[PDB]
């Protein structure tokens, strides 16, 4: 036909704008499936998988999905000129398409500000028992974020702090990242772990508004800075419609995408020249982690045994 086969880890309300647009300006159909490709699926159907593109929100997935040889290489001057080559594989296997920090939220009546300084590791310390709302610690945002922090302290201080962290939570880890905002707005917490652009998705929606403006975005500013994280995306191995596919990834890599990714995500775009949205820069910029995206990967699977290992998720005692 005259289409290309999604796999998509982001939701209808944070992909489907940028889809449309595409289907529309190209002329190509987009079948999509959200994700429940499935990596282990693409794997055993191997050849006879219809996957063409999966779109991530996380570099561990990413790589898991590159480490199996799950992907191929694509050789594209667009990508090239429109992805800065630290947000892209070197070997041309994924390419980023958006940058997010992973913040801490803190209460505005209850805690104000954090000083510069602050750190994730302060989360752990005594003095914020009762305090914390974190989701799951399963959840790939937060074992991405624990990555990064054993590449930069080892398991034995990262599981100190994950043990830390947990004794120090107001809850058991449940919802999502925008719903642990909501507990700060009702009281239950002060400080939180989320995603940057949630924090204006939340402010764009009537619904949701008085969550974030009860609430003041932080990005961390310890020794390490604040954790990025990309959303991104892979052809497939044994794409069907791989033309259309790279079709599909140069778009999302333009200046129109990538205008929509700043304006109605709330993200930060990967292409140079693309200014964030009003809500995004009003909030300023800050020092990131320097840490390689491969390197966060890397320690993926640590990172989840430590969560297994505290039982950060059980909540009885």
């Amino acid at each position: 036909a005259n289409e290309v086969n999604v796999y998509s880890y982001r939701q209808p309300y944070l992909i489907e704008p940028m889809l449309k647009n595409f289907e529309k300006d190209t002329g190509i159909k987009v079948n999509i499936i959200f994700a429940d490709g499935l990596v282990d699926r693409v794997k055993q159907e191997g050849e006879l998988s219809p996957a063409d593109v999966l779109l991530t929100v996380d570099i561990s997935r990413v790589m898991e999905i590159v480490n199996a040889d799950l992907a191929q290489k694509i050789d594209s001057k667009v990508l090239e000129k429109n992805i800065p080559a630290q947000f892209r594989d070197s070997n041309d296997q994924w390419f980023g398409l958006t940058t997010r920090a992973r913040v801490i939220y803190t209460s505005k009546d209850r805690v104000g500000k954090l000083p510069a300084g602050f750190d994730y590791l302060d989360l752990a310390k005594p003095e914020y028992k009762g305090k914390v709302c974190v989701r799951s610690g399963k959840n790939s945002y937060n074992v991405s974020l624990f990555a990064a922090m054993i590449e930069h302290y080892g398991i034995e201080k990262t599981k100190a702090f994950l043990e830390g962290l947990k004794a120090n939570l107001a809850r058991k880890p449940q919802g999502g990242d925008r719903d642990q905002v909501k507990a700060i707005k009702e009281g239950i917490c002060d400080y939180s772990i989320g995603n940057s652009y949630y924090y204006g998705k939340m402010l764009d929606d009537e619904k949701q508004k008085s969550w974030a403006e009860a609430a003041i975005i932080n990005f961390p500013s310890g020794e390490h800075g604040t954790h990025k994280n990309i959303s991104g995306v892979v052809i497939a191995k044994h794409s069907p419609n791989k033309a259309n596919a790279v079709k599909l990834i140069e778009y999302l890599s333009g200046e129109k995408a990538q205008g929509l990714y700043a304006e109605l995500n709330h993200e930060y775009p990967v292409k140079e020249g693309i200014e964030p949205s009003a809500i995004v820069k009003g909030w300023g910029t800050f020092k990131s982690d320097t840490i390689k995206l491969e390197d966060i990967a890397k320690n993926y699977e640590a990172a989840l045994k430590l969560v297994d290992e505290v039982k950060f998720d059980d909540f009885s005692e």
